[PDB]
């Protein structure tokens, strides 16, 4: 017997440490590795797992040509051992999907899988391996979700979903799902948040989600949610913004609305509230998906004249490609440990990655209440060595 | 301790949703994938699995040349994770077989495996990994079975078997098997059914099988069976027929006999009775194994002047190759969820598939009581990219 | 908790049926498959497994050249799913070995692994994954063992071992081993048996072993053994002999001594006593390792003028290569089911197998109390398709 | 429920026997095998495992060029079945690491993983799959650890760590870690030990570590440790030294200080105290990493005029390459069995290994209280057959 996962507080932490790294592109030089993008990490009672949206092709084969394309019927959510490269011998196929979320409720895995035509997609809800429910696109405009783990509290899982324009007002919802059955949804209040996609969520008593505003916000929207309702919304106050693109530091302190500067498009990213402070992941570049650093901003969660970057860990150099990043948690004794992954995108459309495909590798970090050292953990592939 | 699977009713449903897709041909471009055909899906308490008849060769190797051939000693029933491509690193070999059925009784797996000479074949019964019984060909003419999951109720499994001509009167039997031991068989009554092969079965209190008449019927034969006997037989009443080949819609309402129009040969297919209505899978083409759609026919299960196609979901476009299809069930709370798979055949003898081999990929769908969206989930391989 | 395996009687049977087939050479065309020889099968409570002596090389690679050689330091006993081809992604390495035996006692696996110099070999005893004991060569002349499963009764396993000349008087021993610890050994009486190697054993209340006389016997030596001592020895009475080479049928009824005709060398083979009758596997050829058939000889176990071949099943045609064969058992309700495997050798030194390597595939059969059909299940590889 | 591993005595033994061998380089001829170095073995309740530091590349691919390099961000500790070659289909990634140790406490696995810049590395402590603690480099000079299994007693694991110069005075510490939490550390006394790296440890009531002095000692430093403190330190008294390089036999009896002859650099090696005697592994060459033998020195653990090599087993000939070696233990009834592995390095910088990469295979041996035979179990690869 296993109890449902509980609403624990986040563990104390003061820095992030290298965890798992898959080196998937390097290891894919001989065409063994499945083409992927939009990876994430989620854990059950026994194991942490890598998930990603596969492209139904092996890296460097003719079918991998043109995999920059976001949505095809040949994309599936796949799962593979954390820190391993995805190969035909080690992967599991979870569901057909070109957008997804996964989370473990303490007893079973739930997954949310979107597929189908852009104007008539549906999300399949999978629970314990069985398709238990679905969501039909209601705005008929690329129904889509987190691309990282959802969160479950006392048996009820919450997941954020969007349907509507990429660069104009869209519909944003939170769905509450219990043992695979949709219990209710709420439209996210638009009093503060103006655009929301690709939420990265974690648990700190309540569920906290830090997301992507693809329209007018260079600052990230956020929500605080419990097993019943949305409790609070906003944008991260930090005058040091963390979307890409974004303005140079420092920019506007915008707690209650999108910055309206360098607002579109964006990249999936994450953060962790820590008291009144906030930790924010971001690309090193303000314009491109290169480099990765995590900053701690003093009083960055609140409206304050005192924001300062008290810590910056540079984890992937700006000479290296990054991509999406997202939060995941690991249960400690009586708290959840904050961790994250970084997607390291190689191939199109990255300048000088002269191959026809698009894929990624993964690196991950976890928070501890200790001082970290320093290093650089980029993809590491010599693109000139790769089959094109 | 695990109880035997019970005679539950079918869950309510109003449409079908994309579940798992293996993209096996696409992923086999570099010769990693085992050549297969006649795939199906069946689930135990912990996992749903892909099964297929392998050809004892890897796709695109010299030994894959000529795998259009149906029966060889080098064919085995293999099992692999659902939605994954079959590779040497992930498959299990169940038994030697060029025709098969598999089902889980709640405690253990049973399999039925036919192999040997066309005029002296035998079916091996495997239960919990052990060969427990057998059936010797009695008509000496290609003893053969479902090519999809059998069904087990209260510990007794039922499976349909045929021996005799492909295009004339043959012998059709149902076998009842308990913990791997044959308990009894019955010759299927020939009062209505005139030819029967490749039954696709599910449980809705009783076992229902919808099969292939390869001789005179463009409509599909069916049986209703319990743990003791055959209860009822017929052909699906729907004036919209679902074998391939078949006449244009609408054709004859033939509840009690083969249509006698476009009667031979056929393709394995499936259906689900829903009250007085019926859902029927079929190729989009009336002549060839291209496309796949599922239709709901109002009052299509009964003798009625009111048959109408109330729903048509097009799941594989007529510009894409399909093949066999079959039912499987997944246990919900107190009902069984209806699901199906579609075999997507590539290679010989498909026009313009210029390769020497014959194989397939798989796509699957499950029924929910929700409205579906729409899409297209074909094999997706560019045959020109493949080793020949 | 699992009890030790008990001394059950052999199940009734009247014919043998195709079980698992790995098609390993066919599937090794693209160099994925590990080079092996001397395979066998043994089962635990949950699974039957293939075992074989690997050669530390992949089929068709440069390191596979010259693998006809019997003993090297690069040979290991490996285990892989029954009926699958051995690949790097699915195998387990059990121990370093150029001769081996394995058996499951109901709780744990025991293995016997010989390796080292021809004149100073040692056998390592492995139990539950731990090296628990050893046997040092005492005749300093290729200490060697069964190359098929040993047998365990009430927690005590018995295994036959030989040290000494291949074609002159040698030493033959049975070792009794309990939870991996050698309890005792006995020198096999030489009152009847004059040479003994490669015993194929099964349980029918007591352990019965049918072996290979490599010196003067075209008939096979046998032993009956319990958990404490050797009870009986002899040669199989059947005037239809079953070693290879051997005389044409009928030859001598030699219950108590080697035939002294076509006596050397031999091939590993097996048999099953059934009342006063005996079932014997053999190559179809009297001179070479081609073809495979199993015969039932009426009163073939005893001294009788009435020996007749009442049944012959031809399982591999004489146009196809065979090799070693051995018995294994599978627990039924209150009896053990007799099964066997046949090694299908391809490569050197087989005439017209124009490759530099030597390897094998496997086919298996089990006994049932039903009448079998007929067929042919040879290796199936086109040697001209293979990397050399 | 599983109890913590207990402080058992070492089993009696009088020789070492071949256990598992992976033949990884031979099997990597077709580019399937992951590039590794610094392998070791460690066991849990169910299985013994191979561990190694991967290089994030497949053997013989372009990314394998230059893998002689010791520390990169693309190195991970990986785990794979003992005696198998590491491939993408069978490996697990444990953590990012260019130096590591692993051990099982009876309930869960602990790992110590160093990565990052040479002057700012950190060690991540992993327990039951979760990152639980860390150690920050304090001398800022290649924080590093055992490269073989640590040892755990009554739930407290001990591991030796070094930070500082390779060929001058450095800092050496033992860390005590319980359920992944650092409890305390001690600086190793420098009264006797002058330089210490790469400890090979085992349990004989207390933990004993035999290490590498890379500075002035051709004799090996050692420590005796319990769950609370360092109890004793020294250098192995044996006048037959066992580092590489080292002087010809016999050299100095140096129980309390480095020999000061042929003192730098060294190789990781191991030993086992047996009463007043000692068993020591060593390369056959006094200058290079070729060959492997294990010697027993009478009274070699103590200060005595009576040291004599009473036994020498030659396990890898001096015509073959060796490398690192280390101890591991396997639980017997009421004692621990002493075992070891030998790393067989192929590629750069080995003379005449004309390839651009550096990797290894593994061979292992276990101690029994029986007399061994003899043999030779080298890597076995023909380097001329390998992709460069
Ligand atoms: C939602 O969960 C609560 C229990 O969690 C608490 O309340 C949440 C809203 C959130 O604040 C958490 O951090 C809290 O820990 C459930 O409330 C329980 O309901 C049962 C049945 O009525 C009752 O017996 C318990 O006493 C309640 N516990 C508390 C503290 O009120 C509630 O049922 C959950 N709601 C749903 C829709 O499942
Ligand atoms: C990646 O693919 C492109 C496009 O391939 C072409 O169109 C595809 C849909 C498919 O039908 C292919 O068979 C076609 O070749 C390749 O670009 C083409 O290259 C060919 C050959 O040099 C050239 O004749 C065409 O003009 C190109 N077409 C376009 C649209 O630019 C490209 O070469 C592939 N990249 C690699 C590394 O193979
Ligand atoms: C077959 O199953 C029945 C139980 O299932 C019921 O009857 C079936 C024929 C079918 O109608 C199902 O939908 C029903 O749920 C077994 O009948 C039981 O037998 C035992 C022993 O005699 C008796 O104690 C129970 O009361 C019976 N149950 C009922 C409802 O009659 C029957 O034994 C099964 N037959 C075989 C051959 O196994
Ligand atoms: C697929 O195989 C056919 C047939 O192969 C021939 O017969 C087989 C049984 C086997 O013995 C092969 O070695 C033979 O080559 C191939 O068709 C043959 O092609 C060859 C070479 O071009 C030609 O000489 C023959 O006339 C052809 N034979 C027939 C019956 O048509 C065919 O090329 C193979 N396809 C591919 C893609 O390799
Ligand atoms: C060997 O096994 C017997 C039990 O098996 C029986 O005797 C064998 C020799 C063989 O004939 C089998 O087919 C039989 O089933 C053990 O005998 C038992 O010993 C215990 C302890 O003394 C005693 O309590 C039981 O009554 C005995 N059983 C019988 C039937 O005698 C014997 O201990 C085993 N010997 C060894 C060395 O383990
Ligand atoms: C299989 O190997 C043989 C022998 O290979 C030679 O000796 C080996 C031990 C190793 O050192 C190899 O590098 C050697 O080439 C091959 O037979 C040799 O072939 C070569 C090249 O044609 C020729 O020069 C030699 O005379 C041959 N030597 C002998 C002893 O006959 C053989 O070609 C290999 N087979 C295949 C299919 O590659
Ligand atoms: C360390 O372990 C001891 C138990 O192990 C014994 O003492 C070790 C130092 C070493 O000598 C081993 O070989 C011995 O077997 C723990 O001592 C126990 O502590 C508890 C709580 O106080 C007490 O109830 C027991 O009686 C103690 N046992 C003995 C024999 O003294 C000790 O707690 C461990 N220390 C740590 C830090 O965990
Ligand atoms: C192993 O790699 C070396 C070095 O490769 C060069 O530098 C690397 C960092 C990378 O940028 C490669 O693309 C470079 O080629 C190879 O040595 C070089 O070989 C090339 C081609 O012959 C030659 O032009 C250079 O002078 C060489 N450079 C050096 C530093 O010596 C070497 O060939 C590779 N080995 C193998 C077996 O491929
Ligand atoms: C369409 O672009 C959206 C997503 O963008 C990106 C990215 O690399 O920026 C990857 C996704 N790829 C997939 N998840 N497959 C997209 N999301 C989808 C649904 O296409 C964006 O958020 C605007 O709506
Ligand atoms: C012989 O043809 C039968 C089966 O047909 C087909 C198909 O693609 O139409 C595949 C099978 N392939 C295998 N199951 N291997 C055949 N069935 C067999 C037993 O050959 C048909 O149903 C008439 O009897
Ligand atoms: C040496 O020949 C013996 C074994 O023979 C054969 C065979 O194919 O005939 C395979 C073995 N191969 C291995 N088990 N590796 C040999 N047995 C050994 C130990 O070499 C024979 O039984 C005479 O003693
Ligand atoms: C730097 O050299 C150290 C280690 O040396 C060696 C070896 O082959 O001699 C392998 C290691 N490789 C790795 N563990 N990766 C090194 N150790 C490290 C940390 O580099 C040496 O002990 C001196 O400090
Ligand atoms: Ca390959
Ligand atoms: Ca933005
Ligand atoms: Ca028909
Ligand atoms: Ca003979
Ligand atoms: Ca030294």
């Amino acid at each position: 017997f296993r109890p449902f996962k509980s609403p624990l507080p986040l563990c104390p932490f003061r820095g992030f440490f290298p965890f798992h790294k898959d080196n998937a592109i390097r290891l894919g030089e001989n065409k063994d590795v499945i083409v992927t993008r939009e990876p994430y990490v989620s854990c059950d009672n026994d194991n942490c797992w890598s998930f990603a949206l596969a492209q139904g092709a092996l890296l460097g084969t003719k079918h991998s040509n043109g995999t920059i394309k976001d949505r095809t019927p040949y994309r599936s959510l796949i799962r593979f051992p954390i820190g391993t490269a995805p190969v035909l011998g080690n992967y599991k196929e979870i569901c057909i999907a070109w957008s997804s979320s996964s989370c473990f409720d303490g007893k079973e895995w739930m997954h949310v899988c979107m597929t189908g035509n852009d104007n008539d997609a549906s999300a399949q809800i999978i629970y314990g391996g069985r398709m238990t429910d679905s969501i039909k696109s209601w705005r008929k405009d690329i129904l889509r979700t987190q691309e990282s783990e959802c969160q479950c509290i006392d048996g009820t899982c919450v997941v954020a979903v969007t349907d509507g324009p990429a660069a104009n007002s869209a519909d944003y919802r939170v769905y509450w799902i219990r043992e695979g059955k949709i219990i209710k949804y709420e439209n996210v209040p638009k009093t503060k948040i103006q655009h929301l996609e690709e939420c990265s969520c974690y648990v700190d008593i309540d569920v906290y989600c830090i997301c992507r505003d693809n329209w007018k916000g260079s600052n990230r929207p956020w929500m605080r949610i419990n097993n019943e309702t949305i409790l609070e919304t906003g944008y991260v106050c930090s005058k040091f913004h963390s979307d890409t693109p974004r303005p140079a530091d420092p920019s506007t302190m915008s707690c209650d609305s999108p910055s309206n500067v360098n607002g579109g498009p964006g990249v999936k990213g994450f953060g962790f509230k820590a008291g009144d402070d906030v930790w924010l992941g971001r690309t090193v570049s303000t314009s491109g998906r290169s480099g990765f650093e995590i900053i701690k901003v003093t009083e960055g969660w609140i409206n304050s004249p005192n924001h300062v970057k008290s810590i910056t860990q540079t984890l992937v150099s700006n000479n290296d490609w990054s991509g999406y990043s997202g939060s995941f948690i690991v249960k400690a004794k009586d708290c959840f440990q904050p961790c994250f992954y970084v997607e390291l995108i190689r191939g199109r459309p990255n300048k000088n990655d002269d191959v026809s495909w698009t894929s990624n590798s993964i690196v991950t970090f976890c928070g501890l209440d200790n001082e970290p050292g320093s290093g650089n953990w980029p993809d590491g592939s010599n693109i000139g060595f790769m089959p094109k």
